[PDB]
Parts: C-alpha cells; sequence; structure tokens
C-alpha cells in the first residue's frame, strides 16, 4: 500500500479554494461520521493535549502529547504520532486511514511538539522539559531540542540539535505546537522563546516593536505612549522579563542527518510577542499564524517570505493581514475585550485556514475569508464554534455541543476533492469529555458550501 | 515490523491465571492512560457500537460497527476492522498498537460481526442486514452470510458461505457478536438464530430444553410446570415463535478458501435460548459464554467440546458453569430480578474472562474466579463496574465513572506479564459519551492485584 492519498485529494491540497477576490456566503455543514483517527486516553483522569497536524499532498501527519497523570503535573510523558491517507468513503466522502503509528515512551518529556510531513513520512520538532516553562525562561541555557524523523518503512531517527543562533542568545526555545512545511529542500518549524535582552540578539532588536490597530475599536492613548507600552508587552514579568520572540526552525533537507538548522528570526516591527504559531505553504505561499498570546486578542495570520544566504544570514519578512473580527478568551487584563497594549501571557492556540489569498499579483484581496474553530467567550475557553469569517466580521457559526462545554486547541485544515468539488474543512478540537481525560483531540470533517 | 507482541506477554496469553484452587482476593487497579487503539465516532449523532476483541498469542484483532445516522436508523454502515501487537511502554504496562486497518464501507451492511485471530490476519464472520431483526425471524430465509480474511500483507477476501446444515432449517442466522476462536486447524464462531419449527432441525429438538435454578434464589413452583415454561420460553412470540438456537460456525481452516463450513447445533437440553456469546480457548480448553438474553439473569458460561467425525454429523456437548453471582439489566418481565421461566428477549452482552479452571483432571474447582464488567442495575443499561466474582458472590467492585452513566455491551480479556508477573485485564465497554455518539467503546486497560 502505497502513502499516496487518494488521487481525487492530492491536486486539491494546500491551495486557495476561493480565488474570486469576490464576495461570498457560507454555510459549514453537519460533522461527517468515521472513526476517528485520532485516539482519546483510556483514563478518566489522563491528560491527552497539544495536537499538531499537517496534511500534505500524498500524506498527513499527526501527532498529540499523552500524559498518565493530569495535564498540569510534568513527571513523564508520551509522544502520539502517526501517519496516513485520505480514502473514500461509500458514504460520500473521505475518511483518515492511519497507516503507521509510532508511541515515542521512553521516559523523555518531550513537549510543545510540532509535526510536518516530509517525504515518505513526518518529522517532528520537539524540546525536552525538565522543569517549568517559568524556570525555562528563568533560566540561562536552553533546554535540549529534538528532531525526529519518522519514515514509512517503519526508520526511525532522533537527534539532539543546537541551531545556529540558539547558544548564546536565547534562555529557552520551544516548538510552535503548530504543523511546520515542507519547501524547496527546507524543513520549516514555528517556534518561540525568550531571548536574554544583553546578548547579541537582544541588543540588535531592543527596540523593535509591533502594534496592531483595530480603526473600529481603537485603544485609547497618545501614539508614543501606546508605543511604549507595546514596546514593554514583550518583555513580561511572568517571563523574567526575557523578549519574548516567535522565530523559525529552518533544516536543509538534504542535509538532515547531519545538519544543526537554523533560526531565522524575524524583525519584531513586524510581529507581536513571541508564542505558538504554525507554518502554512498555500499556492507556494508561505504564511504564519501566531498565537495571540499577547495584548491583541485577534487573529493573527502573516505573509511570510524568507530570504536564504549560504552562512546563516538567513532572513524572514513577515506582512501582517490586516484581521478584526473576532477575538480569542483569556484572563484579566488579556481578555477578548482588551485591545490595549499591555504586559500578557494568555490567550489559546485557535488557528486559521485562508480560503481566499490576501496579496495576489493583481493587488490585495479585500474579500479575504478563512475558517477555523473559536472559543464564544472573552474570558473562559468554553463554547467550541465552527466560523467562516472575513477581514472585519464573521460570516458564519456552528457551534459544537452545547452551550457550556469547555474545549480549548483548534487547528483547521481545508482541502478539495476535484473529483466531485466539494470542499472539506476538518476542525481538530480540544474538547472536554465526561469519560475520558482532559481533552478528546476530536477531528471534525465538514462539507463548506461557498454560494455568492 | 513482525506481527508479534511483546515476548513476555506470548506465554501469558490464554492462559488460567490462578490454578492453585484456592480462595483469593482480588484489587482491581485504576484505568492505566494510553492511546487508545478504539476509535470513536466523530459526529454528535454518529452510532458505533458491537464490539468484538480477540487477543491471540502474537497479535490481537478488533472489529465494531459505524452508522452515520443514530443505532436504530439501519440504512447504511460500515465495519472497522484492526489488528496489532501488545507494546511496552515505559510508563510499566503495555498498550495496544495498530498496525493494520481496514474500514469496510462499500454500502453492504455486515451487522453482528464477530472477530477471530488467525494465522497472519483476522478472520470476521458476518450477516448483511437488508431489514429489522424480526423481520429476519418472520421470514422463511436466512439473510446473507458473509466471511472476511484479512492478512498482514494487506490482502482482504471475502466470501458468501452457505454452511452444512443452514439451508431449510433456519429462518435466520448471524454472527454471535462474541470473538470466535483458531483451534486445532478449524475456526469457530459463535452464532444465534430462528430454526423453523417445522423442519427437520426443528422436529429433531422440539422437546429440549434447559431450566437453571438458583439454590439461593429458586422460582417457586412445580417441576412439570416451570419445565413447560422454560419449553415454551424458546418460542418468543418477538421472534414469530421460531426455536431461538445458538450454534457453532465450523470451518476448516485449511480449505478456507473454498470450504461453505458447517453448523454445529448444541442440545437445548443443555443451553438456554440462542443468544449472542463468545468462543474461548484457554490452557487448550474451549469455552462459550452466552448473553441471557432469555429469562435467565445470571452469568453463562459453559465448559465445552467438539466431537469431529468429518461425516458433517459433527456435534458439540456443553456442561453448564453453575454461577449464580450477579444478574443483568432487563426490561419489564426479563429484569434482573426475575428468575422465572418465561418468554423474553432481553439483557444485554457482558462476557466474562475466567480466572480459574473449572472442570480439571483431579475433580472441580469451587474456588472459581471470572472478572468483567457489568451493568450495575436490574431494569437499565447504566453504571457500569469493573468486578471480580466468585460461584455464588462478587469479590470486589469497581465502577467506571460516575453513577447514572449510561453503558451497553462489555468485552473482557485478561492476559499475564511472564517478565514482572503483572496480571492485565482490559475491559472493553460501550460507554455513553457527551461529545461523541452513543457508545465510545473504552478498553479500560487494568492491573489485577491477586493475594491470599
Ligand atoms: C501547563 C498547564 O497549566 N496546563 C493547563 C492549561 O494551561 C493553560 C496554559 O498552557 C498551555 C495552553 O495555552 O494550554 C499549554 C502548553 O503546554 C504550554 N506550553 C509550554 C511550553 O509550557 C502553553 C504555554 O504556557 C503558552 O503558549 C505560553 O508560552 O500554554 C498555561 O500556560 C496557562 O498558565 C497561566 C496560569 O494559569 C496563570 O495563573 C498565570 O498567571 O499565567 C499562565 C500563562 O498564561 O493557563 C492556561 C489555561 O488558562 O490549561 C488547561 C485548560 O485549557 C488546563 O487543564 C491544563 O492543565
Ligand atoms: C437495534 C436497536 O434497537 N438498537 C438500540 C439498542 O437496542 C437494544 C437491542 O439491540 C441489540 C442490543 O442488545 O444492544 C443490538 C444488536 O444490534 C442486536 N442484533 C441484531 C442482529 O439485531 C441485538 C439483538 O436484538 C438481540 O441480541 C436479540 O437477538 O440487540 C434491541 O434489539 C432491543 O429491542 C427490544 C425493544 O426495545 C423492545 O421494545 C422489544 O420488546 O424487545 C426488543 C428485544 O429486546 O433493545 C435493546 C435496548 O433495550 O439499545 C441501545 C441502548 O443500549 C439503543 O441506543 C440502540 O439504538
Ligand atoms: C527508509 O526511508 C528513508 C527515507 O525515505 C530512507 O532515507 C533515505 O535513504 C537513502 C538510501 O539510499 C539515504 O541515502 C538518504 O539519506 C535517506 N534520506 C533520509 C531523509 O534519511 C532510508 O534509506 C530507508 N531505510 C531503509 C530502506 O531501511
Ligand atoms: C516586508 O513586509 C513588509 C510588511 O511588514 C512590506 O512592507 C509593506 O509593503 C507594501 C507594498 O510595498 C506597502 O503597501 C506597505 O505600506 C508596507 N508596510 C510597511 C509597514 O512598510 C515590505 O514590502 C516587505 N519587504 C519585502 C522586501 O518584500
Ligand atoms: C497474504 O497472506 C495470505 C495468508 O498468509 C496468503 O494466503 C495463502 O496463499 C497461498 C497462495 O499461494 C495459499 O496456498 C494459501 O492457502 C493461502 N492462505 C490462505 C488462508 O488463503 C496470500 O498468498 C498472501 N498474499 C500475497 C499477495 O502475498
Ligand atoms: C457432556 O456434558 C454434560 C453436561 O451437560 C456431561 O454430563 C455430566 O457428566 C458428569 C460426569 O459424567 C456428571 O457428573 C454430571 O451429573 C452430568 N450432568 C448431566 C446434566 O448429565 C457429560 O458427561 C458430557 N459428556 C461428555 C462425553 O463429556
Ligand atoms: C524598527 O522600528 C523602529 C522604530 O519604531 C526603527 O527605529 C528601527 O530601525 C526598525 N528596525 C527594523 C529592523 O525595521
Ligand atoms: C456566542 O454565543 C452567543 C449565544 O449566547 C451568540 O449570540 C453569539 O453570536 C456567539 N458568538 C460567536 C462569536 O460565536
Ligand atoms: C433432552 O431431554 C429430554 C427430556 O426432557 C429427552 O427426552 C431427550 O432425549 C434429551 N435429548 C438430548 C439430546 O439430550
Ligand atoms: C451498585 O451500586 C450501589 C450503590 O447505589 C451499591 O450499593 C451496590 O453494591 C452496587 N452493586 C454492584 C454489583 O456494583
Amino acid at each position: 500500500i502505497p502513502l499516496v492519498n487518494d488521487l481525487r485529494f492530492i491536486n486539491g491540497i494546500n491551495k486557495f479554494i476561493i480565488e474570486d477576490y469576490a464576495t461570498h456566503d457560507f454555510s459549514i455543514g453537519h460533522p461527517l461520521n468515521m472513526p476517528s483517527f485520532i485516539p482519546t486516553a483510556t483514563s478518566p483522569n489522563g491528560c491527552t493535549r497539544i495536537p499538531s497536524f499537517s496534511l500534505g499532498k500524498t500524506h498527513w501527519c499527526y501527532t498529540h502529547n499523552v500524559i498518565n497523570a493530569n495535564c498540569k503535573d510534568h513527571t513523564s510523558s508520551n509522544q502520539y504520532i502517526s501517519m496516513g491517507i485520505l480514502v473514500q468513503t461509500a458514504s460520500g466522502y473521505p475518511m483518515f486511514k492511519t497507516l503507521k503509528i509510532q508511541y515515542l515512551s521512553d521516559g523523555l518529556n518531550r513537549k510543545s511538539c510540532s509535526i510536518a510531513t516530509v517525504p515518505d513520512g513526518c518529522a517532528m520538532y520537539c524540546y525536552v522539559s525538565t522543569q517549568l516553562e517559568t524556570d525555562d525562561y528563568a533560566g540561562s541555557s536552553p533546554p535540549t531540542q529534538k528532531l525526529t524523523l519518522l519514515f514509512y518503512n517503519d526508520t526511525v531517527t532522533e537527534r539532539t540539535i543546537s541551531p545556529t543562533g540558539l547558544e548564546g542568545n536565547w534562555a529557552t526555545l520551544v516548538p510552535g505546537v503548530g504543523s511546520g512545511i515542507y519547501f524547496e529542500n527546507k524543513l520549516i518549524f514555528p517556534a518561540y522563546g525568550g531571548v536574554l535582552p544583553n546578548s547579541t540578539l537582544g541588543v540588535k532588536s531592543a527596540r523593535e516593536f509591533f502594534r496592531p490597530v483595530n480603526p473600529y475599536n481603537p485603544c485609547s492613548g497618545p501614539q508614543q505612549d501606546l508605543d511604549q507600552r507595546a514596546l514593554r508587552s514583550y518583555f513580561p514579568s511572568y517571563f523574567s522579563n526575557r523578549r519574548v520572540q516567535s522565530a523559525f526552525l529552518v533544516c536543509a533537507w538534504n542535509q538532515i542527518l547531519v545538519t544543526n538548522c537554523e533560526l531565522v528570526v524575524p524583525s519584531n516591527n513586524q510581529t507581536l510577542m513571541g508564542a505558538e504559531g504554525r507554518v502554512l505553504l498555500i499556492n507556494n505561499r508561505l504564511l504564519y499564524y501566531q498565537r495571540s498570546t499577547s495584548w491583541w486578542p485577534y487573529e493573527l495570520l502573516y505573509e511570510i517570505s524568507f530570504t536564504f544566504t549560504n552562512s546563516g544570514q538567513s532572513s524572514v519578512n513577515m506582512s501582517w493581514i490586516p484581521i478584526y473580527s473576532f477575538t480569542r478568551p483569556g484572563s484579566g487584563n488579556c481578555s477578548g475585550e482588551n485591545v490595549c497594549p499591555t504586559a500578557c501571557v494568555s490567550g489559546v492556540y485557535l488557528d486559521p485556514w485562508p480560503l481566499t489569498p490576501y496579496s495576489h499579483q493583481s493587488g490585495i484581496n479585500r474579500n479575504f475569508y478563512f475558517t477555523g474553530a473559536l472559543l464564544n467567550s472573552s474570558t473562559t475557553r468554553v463554547n467550541p464554534t465552527l466560523y467562516v469569517s472575513a477581514l472585519n466580521n464573521l460570516k458564519v457559526l456552528a457551534p459544537y455541543g452545547n452551550q457550556g462545554l469547555f474545549a480549548s486547541y483548534t487547528t483547521t485544515t481545508c482541502f478539495q476533492d476535484t473529483g466531485d468539488a466539494s470542499v472539506y474543512c476538518v476542525y481538530i478540537m480540544e474538547l472536554a469529555s465526561n469519560i475520558v481525560g482532559e481533552f478528546q483531540i476530536l477531528p471534525v470533517l465538514t462539507r463548506l458550501t461557498i454560494t455568492g
């Protein structure tokens, strides 16, 4: 059995589904039933969390974390990894057929793992956690960074890596949880951590800040005061006042067995405080989702491009897509109602799937649409809701479950059946279950109907 | 990857764990967390039901039924089948690692499927349902019988079979849901159906009946009247007064590609009204669990032996293990409190795993112990509870979840780690979930502690 999706999906993956630059109305279909490819816990109080999912052209890759005790405890953890294909069922829609499983269970607490689809298998970037995250940021040396390659021929290889730029500049670095991407002989993962303010990187970027403004809901104050507050928001005392920074782990695939990879650090003039994220490749255009862990509560998606120069002088440029639609839940001064620059470590991972390009060869598409699963609360991780969103407003909403259902991380991927033109979106959501532990991670497949 | 369990379990499978014939105390451990090998539905109202599971010495086989609509809806169904191995984790206990998946999704409503572990794979016995079960029994011709072979080399073969004895004798025949067994070049599945009263088989067995009596809770009445009622209980008007009859589907494995198999029908002097069941092979001794679909509410386990004379006149002999411990839920006159012969189609599938032999070369072990999952109610499928039971009384109880949790079918298998002597029992239970459809089939693995 080849590691190849059904042919009707191969040319409908990682494509912009709506290329009209025109206005559209949307209807989200009912969940389509199949045997879930994501295993639940087998105990009422075991922790199962942190999904990472990538649908590649020929196969998909998936991973999440399993703890025998509650989520907050951190002695031991295990990492479930699987790869598989899309297969059409007689019910009229595809199912995710698992072809290989790896359960990393060796006493190493691999955490925040991000998965990527690579030729003949999967690649996974983790860090080994031995202490509290706050202890990581208070420290002076990053935790162990691991790169795991899992192939269809049942070969599994794992290496400790020390990417160029890490040592001397960072207190800590972890993967971005959201999936990475394989693109032009490069393996690219999202990452984030704490930069030592007095280091080389810290000094160069000391004055960098980005302050998005919702013109419909502006923050009160003079420009200079708001800018100073936005700059200070990058150094939360919760993380020992390090500069919390997003970054990209970039590895040369042709040297994947020996390279140490390299950290490509964006300018903080173009991005908010470091956080979880996801790297997408759609129509050969790279995008970066950034979790709204900082004060800005709206959905963060950037158009990004890399400049690769021979000797570790790689750079990345990012261009914020101006989105003002819905807010993510947060605590205290960092709820979905706050739009003012303050020191925030809050929010929740809720990534989007863009249905349309934003920047194209002809210009900029104001009729931008994206879809995903949100949490309908300004303060609480509750009420999972499927949505399609425009730049400024929501187009359609479809709750999952009853009001009051607790839920957390969500990651969404859409693809098209080029046989019958069906548009499918899978909404992978951490959902609170009455019988298994914190979060049955449920992959909800729906058909998306698009009209004028 | 070979289709072989971790070596520390191979000599601890299908063995009697307690062979001293002595009294013992038991403690059921907490559920051990792992990624469940049994997938849930992906919709809040999709049906996922009817588990069948076999752990063989080198690998396990599993299957269950998936319907896009609610369970009572009967238009379409699909059959999830998987095979895999036991792998020890760093958490100190094994997990079930799926190695192959088949999702039979072709518009044929395969139903009541029973699985068996066979060399290099699995064998599954289904019937194709096209109408109500009561319509099956009211009719005069049995539905299509299917045998599916699924091998580790990814070969899948399916055949329609017409076992010797079926045509002309049965209104209907379906598989017993509980797993079958591979034993002495024979593939043996449980089955049950409706025998035509006027047929050869119907006439030959017209006077056969079995009336078990609980010496601690007897039914009041004269022997002759109670015997007539027990005889009458085999012909429920719910199934059009056919003789409802258990049977065994026996296939020659070396001819499995061409043989039609044969029905081996036990005497109803030794068994109750036909029902779901399970065939076990422990210490090279065959056992038959029979669901208490009829008026008798206690756990039904028989010691069985076959006589093959290679002349299509094979026979089976059964010896009831007298168990009076706990009762299964039922409706109306067929609740767990009724012990009197009446026409019943009720109950629920709850199979046992015997920890001790009952009949042995030296004699009979009155210190017989078995374990499983019961439903703690005389009327309602609710309160799933793990138990260890003696012949007359329960030894230990451990509820799963909160009081009031709905649950249905349960199938239990125990095995031993011959490295550390740990005794593991997996209780596979249909549990009602708040987020997925009726019954997340959950495999709860526990360690069983046995003392004097
Ligand atoms: C570890 C933990 O407490 N688990 C909670 C979980 O807590 C939430 C935050 O954790 C996660 C998240 O957003 O779910 C999970 C992930 O493992 C974290 N990564 C790492 C490397 O540690 C990730 C990370 O912390 C962020 O991306 C920031 O870099 O976050 C948890 O960090 C957060 O803790 C709060 C704390 O409650 C609060 O008292 C303090 O003031 O600020 C902290 C930082 O915000 O709390 C989150 C929930 O509000 O949440 C789930 C429920 O969704 C619990 O059941 C888990 O046990
Ligand atoms: C099909 C259906 O109604 N599904 C119910 C489910 O119903 C229970 C009985 O069904 C099962 C069982 O025991 O769960 C399911 C299985 O698919 C059946 N097999 C076949 C081949 O049809 C099996 C079978 O019927 C028995 O083994 C007997 O041969 O039984 C269902 O048959 C039963 O129906 C009752 C009926 O409610 C009652 O009005 C009538 O007088 O007698 C019938 C026979 O007892 O009801 C069972 C539940 O009480 O039950 C679940 C809940 O556990 C529902 O959610 C499913 O939708
Ligand atoms: C398993 O698959 C992997 C990846 O497809 C194979 O990896 C490549 O194999 C060639 C051998 O000709 C190597 O020279 C390359 O360096 C490998 N690439 C990577 C990414 O490591 C591997 O050889 C296969 N192992 C087998 C067949 O046992
Ligand atoms: C790097 O990204 C930035 C966005 O942060 C790009 O700057 C924008 O360019 C467009 C079109 O040239 C202008 O309309 C915007 O006003 C610019 N924004 C800012 C803040 O300058 C920039 O062009 C990108 N650089 C490269 C080399 O591609
Ligand atoms: C896959 O495995 C099955 C079972 O091991 C093989 O089935 C055997 O094939 C030979 C055919 O040359 C027959 O003589 C045996 O009777 C078969 N056993 C059964 C139960 O069918 C099958 O050949 C294998 N298929 C492939 C493609 O290698
Ligand atoms: C077949 O099973 C029956 C039980 O239904 C056996 O009958 C029992 O036999 C033992 C020893 O011969 C007696 O102590 C019991 O009293 C018998 N019970 C009944 C109800 O008759 C029978 O022996 C078995 N036959 C064979 C050949 O093993
Ligand atoms: C970032 O913006 C500041 C002004 O806020 C400017 O002084 C600095 O040169 C910019 N750096 C980069 C790399 O854009
Ligand atoms: C949140 O739920 C409320 C129902 O109380 C509804 O009115 C509102 O539209 C929902 N908002 C979102 C963003 O889902
Ligand atoms: C079954 O028992 C009846 C008496 O109730 C007897 O006449 C008949 O011969 C017995 N048949 C068998 C096969 O045991
Ligand atoms: C059932 O639950 C009740 C608690 O209401 C308890 O008293 C009883 O022992 C339980 N029985 C079994 C068999 O679990």
